[PDB]
């Protein structure tokens, strides 16, 4: 039997029994113990929500979109099989997230295991495979009209993109291309994943969402673009699409890259790094794994959630003392201190290979200020944050197809010039934040002098509080006045 | 006694008895019969709200802001007298609006009376004067600690700006400069008027508001800028301020300049123009006025509201037949037809003196298309819409002062470069919309050919549906491909 | 231009409209056709809550947008039932007919909605028995005939004669005189329960106004209609196919009627809103001889007679208030003066409220006599003023769960998880002991038309004395407003 | 750096925090100091609604954010009263003390909130009498002492010994044994009514959870606390200064308790949520001998004994669920296995619900005997299975208006517009006949631990037979789940 579930965002949702079967497994239920916004909860007290409820919402919206397209255009031949496969991909897209979500694959794994290249999406494919195999899902799929081998493949492609390096997909053909655009849209980033998190994150954060996904659904059609049937938006809705990406950027700005939230994520990561040699997680065949190696074994990874934070915090093992001590500083709210923020000026980009060298640069600045303290490279954190419209330097709207009232089956393109002169001139930028691990008044004052001097030396933008935090430094640069 | 009133936007609000006294007059109650968004209601069925409830909200928020500043900074010496005067200005700012709000001073009066230069704000001063004088308000003001002559002057200045063409204000001195920034902020447009309408219009329209005025209040301080005490925002809130103006622009884009809403406003205006010789409104000393002359007599103007639409619609006078007939076409939904939209390309600006000449230009275009119909100048409407951040070409954030965490009493400035490269490169633009009054299939097809040809001739932007609506025209211009 | 299975694909793009309550709604072209008429557009000029706007400044909404929402929800419910139970053979014809009934249910409302058929017409024309629902049938008939709707109906698969009849029945109930309906048979009985549910009052009309009124009033709605839809099925009850709720949702259904009663209490029977409605009605009564409204064939009608001619009635909206307010005719001076007192907020003064005590009911035939009773009371208090019958207004308000003395849940059928096609009944005792023991009551409000402090003080003494004489309940503020009166009644102490 | 009247201006910028319910809240530095401790931060790891999250996927919220909201609202109410009535001489010291009590009221909650002191401790330690409120006092004492709070209190004008006492009294009620309080006198009685109102249950704790729980659950709140604040005054009642509501707000107060009862009904006593709480408790019981928690001086405690040591208790949160779930110790296998059944959604099965009929009350001393009664029933039905006492769970749920059998509105004082300083009482009969006639009741839920279809079918027969034998109410689905049983009882027909 279908179940009805009440979600605060979407209201009363129906879950097909096959979905219920997938949901009621250790692999899916695991997402109840992983916070959507990671350390954000320690800044936004409403942000208590977990990946579980987001995944349900994504599964639901994926079904909503596919159904709506099918009802409007029978000629697409969307089957209930297709609907289920998209719902399942929606449900399972986040299965590979680790403790504190983006903290894990964004901060911890790069530091704990530089030799690997890991993403939560790859994790999701592996965990999905593990969910299917450990819980006897294949016969249940068959029972509801799915073809497991083809459809499992299709689901994985929806999650992670083409699985092999020309129509690059095997699970569905070009005439159902639009099905790959629903859960995770690699072409332009317009997908139901965003739609759920905009609404859900806003509801919990206490920030109001200004994007209307239901309007989008109503104005969506499928049209022939090249040899594919693709989702197209109504032409006059282009402004709303630009606003959609604007909203994503505002949420990143206000909430997801919050300067304190990020420093909490940083501190948690430092603690995990201190604990990683001492915490054991039992995986397949009794083998032991670490926090950093649990990603190599889905049975161990199943048991790796936000609970690791509390295992550390409540530990008595002397070997965990350093890790424990960092988490206690989180609790006492003795956090690393924000120094400032700046950006590059020209066409200038900071390369990732250079990130590690930045704290030394800041330490090596020579502010012409008499200081009671001298600071070292290790005292500074330099966070380089890429802010963009989801496709690096590119305008996603250049990869959207539209239709017009007078010819609803004909796909067209719209350029930036055809829309508005008040839109962004660029679609990517970098923010550079600097923090100091020395928290006393005198270290902080010194840190600000080094930071502003560094901005001056590098021809970066003048920090907003520059004249206040470093009055002796800002005059030297008259690009700044 | 104070009254408590329940407003869906702000909840339970307290009204001081002096405010109640002002509210319970014919001059204020009049605002119950004027729609906030004018013709917008005929496109957005939730937009039934009137100026009355908006004015209450503006009065309330003005008090909220002033109170908050005063509680935080006693050194400002904000009195309850000051609070009342700002509330009253907030309440009374909209008293000068006419039938269908912006339709009246935006479309009707310019056409009905080209020789005058009229604004609703000027109207508000005159109506406020009339409210005070007709209802014995001055003694009531005295009773509550106001000084009528000075304070009435102060209120009018808050509404319309400096009354004489150096500190240009008389009602309050430089040390209370911040009081002029509350209701109608002529310096940068950050005021409580916007805050109420964002929230209220969104609530009724079915579009969600993404600006948080309460956060703004919490981060607001008053600091010395030159010799004035001015409102300053916290430095890191600059992004949110840019978003505030972004929200205003989105609302104008989606709702207030809706292409059909505007055409309904246009049609209502045409009807008023047809009726203007025949409708009589009795003013002071029994004198008769017209719709177009009621602005010269506050007693007549008091009786000029949205009711004029229904007076016309329900009239039987043969002399009102033409006017009545236009309104009936609104009811039957036989509206003028949208042809398209375009913009200028270069540094190019369309001057207001040239607006009237544009329909002739469109009619004089020579599309190389065989047409079954020929159209004249009078068949086209050309609407030129200025979209901007409230200060023409200027960036309002260049006229905002900020403070920093480390020095909260020190005002500073922040440039666009110091914020983000993803922000608008320009702050003003023009939209050009064209409509046709001939509604049959063949006229509309012809109208599109003339329109796109005109865009090509003028080097305007390619209409979004250009290739669809005029496939024979778009190839000639290879700036377009 | 495109083909599938060898046949040209036709793209029929529906109109989309954005409603703040229901979001983006699609309107079938037949609905659009009905909507874009003078008869329907008229509802833009009639406030949903009448005088309520003069108390709740958010309540600016008109009947127009409510009607759209009811039309939309009616379609939603019918669709959902049909999707879950194909065996019902709900057709798109049935869906359209229910949507149209939903849209058109309110066509007969007059100026300020319930003020008109609730207060004005009973006073202006005692000999007639008029209801807005009857008005809606007449206006619907007029809308159809004046706008050439019948061919358009045919074009979309409707059978005009049968279906027009069916729509009218949905609006007003059985039109005659055993299955009492002609538009649809017993196997589609559930279709009559969607727009206006005469059996138990569970319908989409309530669902829209709960959500819409709450949105505008600034009171939060606590009923969830979407949950209800999800738990609704059609089951055989007697020889009819009727809508049934899931058994465990019974608590929520009780709560639904609780919500309706709270909204009536807080908002629709607000003591000041009602007095504004009363004053507007008085003004209309003073204007009724002098205002002319042109109807069919140039005939003149009055405010009170416009209900006899749909062409005149089409032009009778909230505008009549402003026509009066802005008039210069000396003969309208009395009417005008009343409306000006509204603007200056010189309203009749609330005196108090009481209720009957026993199984005691105040009969409607006795309402008119109540102000004299109050005036004839003899309070043992030294007063500066003596008040007459004409100085008092006595408003008797029936508050109930929509079916007089009856529990609506006794007329609801339910189904159980284990046997979803079997209808059952649930009694009050099977649910909760914390529920109401009665389902109807009367509130008696008294007001005074003399507004000075002395008259008001006197009015309170007469009022509380009257409550004592009649063995009514002690007013909540009795000891404060009339300390010398309340001791005489020891049932009160 | 700046001066006014010749004295340097000091700028003390408060911390601002954004809460989705209350928006942007300012936190006094003393509050911040209390918040940023292990004892307070602990509340981040305890779900407000316990097992409710496993039914309502939005209910992910923890006690931490609720506590912040209660602290905030307590300050709001006290401030508002003081602004309107300076004569009360509410000081900023009083305000801080009430805020702190608000913040700290929930410090004593254990894993899954009401599951812990409601289900687990009674079962794990029958000899003790434990409440979360007592826990809160102990944890508050521990928070103060471990974090050097007393000097910080002094720094902001508090008198630690008196004020700490006062805070504890606000949390748990009178600490001893006539004015029963020591922290504040009778003229500040109203201060004890803010956080936890022992007299009638109208407090800010409810106001926060109504709004917060509704936000997360996906059920809309219909109570308006801000309206209440606007209509609240302090008046002399006996020799105390007490909070009084405006008279005409009585209906809204009844509605407030109606809302609380609906939330309990829909969400907090959800039949599946409760069974999840039951299963989690069973798992804790099987784990209790094997889990060690280190407390003061290295001493070891168990889940059931951690309440005896605040240092251990600090480390007892919802984490214990995952410790069990992820354990490999063979001795934890039984506990682990129960939690895995939760994950696989192999829950105990709901059988049905009934209530007592007369003035009949089931006594708590008899609860334990009920499963045997059910098992001893003799249904005249042919069954494949026989069930034992241990196969049944019988949950007896007390539903009431917060004061057992009593009407809380009988313990509320009101004021009237004309005499705002005079307290009065309003009886139920003075309000409405549509209100509850009783204010407390018992719901009896039965579940079966045997989950196969045959056992479930059998369980329903035993259950309905038991209801018949005990003259309980007929289950709502009785005729469907047990058609052969319901005819024997003609009180049911
Ligand atoms: N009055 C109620 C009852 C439940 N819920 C929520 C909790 C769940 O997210 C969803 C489904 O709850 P049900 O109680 O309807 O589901 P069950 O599975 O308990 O009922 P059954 O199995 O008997 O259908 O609705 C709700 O919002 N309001
Ligand atoms: N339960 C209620 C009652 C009223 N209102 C609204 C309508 C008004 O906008 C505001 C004030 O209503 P009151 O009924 O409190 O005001 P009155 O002026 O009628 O009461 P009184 O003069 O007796 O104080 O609150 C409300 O939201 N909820
Ligand atoms: N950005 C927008 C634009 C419009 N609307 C609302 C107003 C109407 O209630 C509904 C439909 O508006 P459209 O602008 O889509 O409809 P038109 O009829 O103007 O467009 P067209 O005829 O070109 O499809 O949506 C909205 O909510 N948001
Ligand atoms: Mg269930
Ligand atoms: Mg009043
Ligand atoms: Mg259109
Ligand atoms: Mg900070």
């Amino acid at each position: 039997t279908m179940k009805v579930i009440n979600d605060p965002i979407h209201g009363h949702i129906e879950l097909h029994p096959l979905l219920v079967r997938i949901i009621d497994t250790p692999q899916f239920q695991r997402l109840r113990y992983i916070k959507q916004l990671g350390g954000g909860y320690y800044v936004f007290p409403g942000a208590s929500h977990n990946r579980f409820e987001h995944s349900l919402g994504v599964g639901y919206l994926a079904g909503c979109l596919v159904h709506a397209l099918g009802e409007k255009q029978p000629e697409l031949q969307i089957s209930e099989r297709d609907v289920l496969c998209v719902q399942i991909a929606g449900l399972c897209h986040d299965l590979g997230h680790g403790p504190f979500s983006h903290m894990f694959d964004g901060r911890f794994i790069p530091l704990a295991r530089p030799e690997v290249k890991w993403t939560h999406e790859q994790g999701s494919v592996m965990m999905f495979e593990h969910l299917i195999n450990s819980n006897g899902i294949k016969p249940v799929m068959e029972q509801y009209g799915l073809i497991p081998e083809e459809d499992i493949y299709f689901i994985k492609e929806q999650i992670v993109g083409p699985l092999e390096s020309l129509w690059p997909y095997k699970g569905r053909p070009e005439n159902k291309s639009f099905l790959y655009e629903i859960v995770s849209n690699k072409r332009n980033g317009i997908d139901v994943d965003k739609w759920d998190y905009f609404a859900r994150d806003c509801h919990h954060l206490g920030i109001q969402n200004n994007f209307d996904y239901k309007r989008f659904i109503k104005f969506a059609r499928v049209c022939e673009v090249d040899n594919e049937l693709r989702i197209c938006a109504r032409d006059k809705e282009v402004g709303n699409l630009y606003d959609m990406f604007h909203t994503r950027n505002s949420l990143h700005r206000r909430a997801y890259q919050h300067k304190v939230g990020n420093i909490i994520d940083t501190m948690i990561t430092d603690a995990f790094l201190k604990a990683d040699d001492y915490i054991e997680i039992t995986g397949a065949g009794g083998k032991k794994y670490r926090i950093s190696t649990a990603i190599d074994d889905m049975e161990a990874y199943t048991k790796l959630t936000d609970n690791i934070f509390l295992e550390i915090l409540y530990s008595t093992d002397p070997k965990l003392k350093d890790a424990r001590e960092i988490l206690k500083q989180i609790e006492y709210r003795n956090l690393f201190k924000y120094v400032g923020e700046t950006q590059p000026t020209g066409q200038i980009k900071i390369k990732r290979e250079d990130y590690e060298s930045l704290p030394k640069e800041v330490a090596s600045a020579k502010p012409k200020v008499l200081l009671d303290v001298k600071l070292k490279a290790e005292d500074f954190i330099v966070d380089v944050i890429n802010m963009d419209y989801g496709m690096q330097e590119k305008n996603p709207i250049d990869h959207v197809s539209f239709y017009c009232k007078t010819a609803p089956n004909r796909a067209i393109r719209i350029t930036k010039n055809q829309v508005s002169q008040l839109l962004p001139e660029k679609f990517a930028e970098q923010l550079i934040r600097v923090y100091c691990k020395k928290v006393d008044r005198k270290s902080l004052y010194a840190a600000r002098q080094y930071f502003v001097q560094w901005c001056a030396d590098r021809n970066f933008t003048k920090p907003q509080d520059g004249d206040v935090i470093a009055p002796l430094i800002t005059p030297q640069k008259k690009e700044w006045n």
